[PDB]
């Protein structure tokens, strides 16, 4: 049962070339269209925390991506490149050293031309700027726009209790390895070994979960408001709960934490509008299906003493899949 384990070679092919694959980071306003691979964006940043006096310990690929360059069968696809920087952020002022560290990388990538500030580069690159800071987790995230829907999400994490929701995204690729690889062609033959770890805590129970499409879990009293809405897209996508007791268990922590987190009907509208808008770029006929989703699942997992909460929503995901409607002809 082991959360670590080496990829295989068809799994480090991957790897390398989403590492490798030119990615486009939109600037707002007058700002041009950055060119960059992931490993250049990597080492850029980490080499200049380093020099900054922040202690870099490891780079790792989470997200959907990870999970594709360890199955690319998954139906999950990939739209964000989550690149987590294990960093040392006790340090004085860690957090600003972080964010001028990644707002002189992008400094570094403008094509020729120009002393540009640090809040300037932030309005134009930086699509959303997060900061946690407590006695148990402590992390920073920096997210840029692909300008497609797609995120690049970089995050640094000190301290951070849980990684994962669903053990089929719960994957963390380490990169390090793979950097110090040119800094040639790739071969099976002649390749660098890679560690791989699952935050779920079973990297094999988790691949399985992957291969099968399975939705699984642990600890679901821990899941953030937005786990429904990652639940849901995983039910339209093909996965499906390892039983129906934990269907309706996961189901009803989710409908549970949702309220909990997004009592506000006006505040669950602007998030479930962005979530359409954010989740659908390739598939906007796929809204009603999720619609549908979430309305069955609220429908059949809210405790009988939200009755007004459950109500509320039923009619704002039924307002929004009858926008979605009003679309076709």
């Amino acid at each position: 049962a082991p959360r670590f384990s080496v990829l295989s070679w068809p799994q480090v092919r991957r790897l390398d070339a989403i590492l490798c694959e030119s990615v486009p980071i939109h600037g707002r306003g007058n700002f041009p269209t950055l060119s960059c691979r992931p490993r250049d964006l990597v080492q850029v940043v980490r080499s200049r925390l380093e020099q900054k006096g922040i202690l870099v310990h490891n780079v790792r690929l989470n997200g959907s991506a990870a999970s594709y360059v360890l199955h690319h069968d998954s139906g999950l696809g990939y739209k964000d490149l989550d690149l987590i920087f294990m960093v040392d952020l006790k340090g004085p002022d860690a957090f600003q050293v972080v964010k001028h560290a990644v707002l002189n990388c992008l400094l570094d990538f403008l094509p020729s031309g120009v002393k540009i500030t640090p809040m300037t580069l932030k309005e134009a690159y930086v699509q959303k700027l997060v900061k946690v800071c407590t006695e148990s987790d402590r992390w920073s995230l920096i997210s840029l726009s692909n300008n497609s829907g797609k995120n690049m999400e970089l995050k640094f994490v000190d301290s951070l209790r849980r990684q994962f929701e669903f053990s089929v995204d719960s994957f963390q690729i380490i990169l390090d390895s793979m950097l110090m690889f040119s800094q040639n062609p790739m071969s099976q033959s002649f390749h660098p070994t890679v560690t791989g770890e699952s935050m779920y805590g079973d990297f094999e129970e988790a691949m399985d979960h992957l291969r099968n499409r399975i939705i699984a879990t642990r600890n679901p009293e821990e899941i953030r408001g937005g786990g429904l809405l990652k639940y849901c897209n995983l039910l339209v996508r093909g996965f499906r709960p390892k039983s129906e007791v934990d269907m309706k268990t996961m189901q009803r922590y989710m409908c549970s934490r949702y309220f909990i987190d997004f009592p506000d009907i006006r505040e669950q509208q602007r998030k479930l509008k962005c979530y359409l808008q954010d989740h659908f770029v390739g598939m906007e006929d796929k809204r009603y299906d999720y619609l549908m989703t979430l309305h069955q699942v609220v429908n059949e997992s809210t405790v009988c003493l939200m009755g007004h909460e459950r109500r509320q929503t039923l009619a704002l995901i039924a307002s929004l899949a009858v926008h979605v409607l009003s679309e076709q002809n």
